[PDB]
């Protein structure tokens, strides 16, 4: 639905069979999660962002469940601060900004 | 207005006299700008996020026009890759999330 930005836009997502929090985040190109299980095989690749890089496996086909709307693609695993939803995924539920 | 996500959300904004891009990021609790010169006192202040952390430099009560959207808070100066509008001034131009 329609989310102000008072507060840190945090939603529940459901992967892997686990519930999460994840941030929806539109500055992000791509969706990094904590450190979790995660099914089929993966690749290293690299993100930076603010400090430096870290290192992170790359998963393709996972399915998502965000705030109860279903989406599939491309989730990043790595040591990560925080749960981040990038706009990989923010298209897929039609997610869009506004003001 | 509405803004979707297939690209980089990128904005024109008027700070300090200049003409600079900016990314508008829900994923951000402040707003970070690369090199440049503003008025007034500043103080460090540090900022974290994938990586590590970098030092900025704080300053209040500047103006920035934003997509041609008035608006007047606290913004960072530091070592950054791209210009960052975080949540502390998406709020004043009424900036939301919908999906
Ligand atoms: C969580 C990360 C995936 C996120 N980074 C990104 O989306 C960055 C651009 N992408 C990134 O690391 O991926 C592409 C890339 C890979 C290798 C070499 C060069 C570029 C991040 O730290 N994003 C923040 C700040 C930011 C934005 C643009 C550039 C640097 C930092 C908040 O939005
Ligand atoms: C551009 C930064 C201001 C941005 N970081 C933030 O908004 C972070 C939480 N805040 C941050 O550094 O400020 C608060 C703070 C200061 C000192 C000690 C602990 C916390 C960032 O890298 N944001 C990215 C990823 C992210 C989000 C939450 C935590 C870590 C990384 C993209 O949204």
């Amino acid at each position: 639905p329609q989310i102000t930005l008072w507060k840190r836009p945090l939603v529940t997502i459901k992967i892997g069979g686990q519930l999460k929090e994840a941030l929806l985040d539109t500055g992000a190109d791509d969706t990094v999660l904590e450190e979790m299980n995660l099914p089929g095989r993966w690749k290293p690749k690299m993100i930076g962002g603010i400090g430096g890089f870290i290192k992170v496996r790359q998963y393709d086909q996972i399915l998502i469940e965000i705030c109860g709307h279903k989406a599939i693609g491309t989730v990043l695993v790595g040591p990560t601060p925080a749960n981040i939803i990038g706009r990989n995924l923010l298209t897929q539920i039609g997610c869009t900004l506004n003001f």
